[PDB]
């Protein structure tokens, strides 16, 4: 189809993703797709096919 | 179809995602899709197919 | 179909998602879809197919 | 069909999702769909198919 | 059909979802659908198919 | 003498003095002494002398 | 004498003095002494002498 | 004498003095003493002498 | 005498004095003393003498 | 006497004085003393003499 984005802005201030740790052991920021930051930010994804798998996991501990 | 986004703004201040830990052991921020931040932020996803699996899990501990 | 979003704003201040932990052991913020933040934020998802599975779980402990 | 959103605002201040823990052991914020935050925030999802499963669970402990 | 949302506001202040725990063991905030926050917030979902399952559970303990 | 102020606080939120006018003609907020705002706020004044005058007046219209 | 101020605070948020006018003609915020704002704010004044005058007036219109 | 101020703070956010006018004609914020803003803010003034005058006036219109 | 200020702070954010005008004619912020801003801000003034005059006025219109 | 200022800070962010005008005619920010901004900001003034005059005025219009 058609994806149409039109934007007029005088002033924009944007902070995307921040991970801050002090005296910490296991800290995970995990994003399955894309990370898009800005004034006027657009992300588009298309998957065409049978039996598609999208899997996102913080952490796995196995013993 | 048609996705149409039109936006007029004088001033915008945007903070997307923040993970902050002090003296912490296991901290997880987990996003299955995309992370989109801004003045005028758009995310679109299409999956075409039979038997599709989208799975998101914080953490798995197995023993 | 048609998704139409039109927005006029003078001033906007937006904070999306914050995870804050002090002296904590297991903290999980888990989002199955997308994280979209802004003045004028739009997220759209379409899944076309039989037997689709969307599963979101904080954490799993197995022993 | 048609989804039409039109919004005029002078000033907006928006806080989406906050998880705050002090001296805590297991804390879970779990969202099966998307997290959309802003002045003018729109989320739309369509699932077309027989036998679709949407399942959201805080946490599972099995032994 | 047609979903039409039109909104005029001078000033809006909005807080969506907050989970706060101090000295707590198991705390779960669990949302099966989407989390949408803002001045003018709209969420729409359509499921087309026989035998669809939507299941949301805080936590499961099995032994 | 002795003025002793001791204060322990975890979290404090303080708003001192606000004057808000819309479509208004003559609005006066008038404070003869000092304006002191905070977590732990202290104001002390000493006047030593004969025939001292402290006078505070909103407004004077003379014709 | 002795003025002793001792303060312990984890988190403090302080707003001192705000004057806000829209479509207004004459708006006056008038403080005879000092304006002191903070976490732990202290103001002290001493006047030593005979016949001292402290006078504070919003506005004067004379014709 | 002795003025003693001792302050321990983890996090402080302080806004001192704000004057905001839109479509306004005469707006006055007038402070006779000092303007002191911070985490730990202290203002001290001493006047030694006979016949001292401290006078603060928003505005004067004379015709 | 003795003025003693001792301050321990981890994080401080301080905004002193802001004057903001849009489409406005006469706007005055007037401070007779000093303007001191910071984490740990101190202002001290001493006047020694007979017949001292401290006068602060927003504005004067004379015809 | 003795003025003693001792300050320990990890992180400080300080904004002193801001004057912002759009489409405005007469805007005055007027400070009789000094303007001191910083992490650890100190201003001290001493006037020794009879008949001292300190006068601060926004603006004067005379015809």
């Amino acid at each position: 189809g058609v994806l149409y984005v039109g934007s007029k802005t005088k002033k924009g201030v944007v902070h995307g993703v921040a991970t801050v740790a002090e005296k910490t052991k296991e800290q995970v920021t995990n994003v399955g797709g894309a990370v898009v930051t800005g004034v006027t930010a657009v992300a588009q994804k298309t998957v065409e096919g049978a039996g598609s798998i999208a899997a996102a996991t913080g952490f796995v501990k196995k013993d």
